């Protein structure tokens, strides 16, 4: 929707395996540590920028100037510190 | 040197912990799998774009339009497939 939203065809997105819907991602296979794969989303990711965008479209450290979907996922998923 | 070279102060670089010289990085601590930390550099990283730039300054999938140093390192280090 937002013109600056990261596309799944964007080369950097493809490299990272980003998907607007975490259900379409290889997260169960990646088996990244921190939380069960099913629980892994941009919403609880360390690199997500909540002070960026509006609504479901917040920002991400790996995609400067662009917006990821809070329900998405990518291979760099890291549980938000706290 | 190249105007498009990724700076260590660049926000995305800081997030990823990128360092022009892999010796200045937290690679021994990160203990990423694939090759001994000492052996980890952009030169043997999966996301490095060799067909981009010239000399020591080649490209990287995580830094679109920018150039990383082949001797560098960042937390996303992944041994080049092959
Ligand atoms: S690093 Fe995190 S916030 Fe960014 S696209 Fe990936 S899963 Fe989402
Ligand atoms: S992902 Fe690889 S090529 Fe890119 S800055 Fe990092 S260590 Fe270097």
């Amino acid at each position: 929707v937002p013109a600056n939203a990261v596309t799944e065809s964007d080369p950097a997105a493809v490299a990272l395996k980003y998907h607007r819907d975490a259900a379409s991602s290889e997260r169960v296979a990646a088996a990244r540590p921190g939380l069960p794969p099913e629980e892994q989303h941009c919403e609880n990711c360390q690199f997500m920028n909540p002070d960026s965008a509006a609504a479901d479209w917040k920002g991400c450290q790996l995609f400067p100037g662009k917006l990821i979907n809070l329900s998405g996922w990518c291979a760099s998923w890291t549980l938000r510190a706290g």
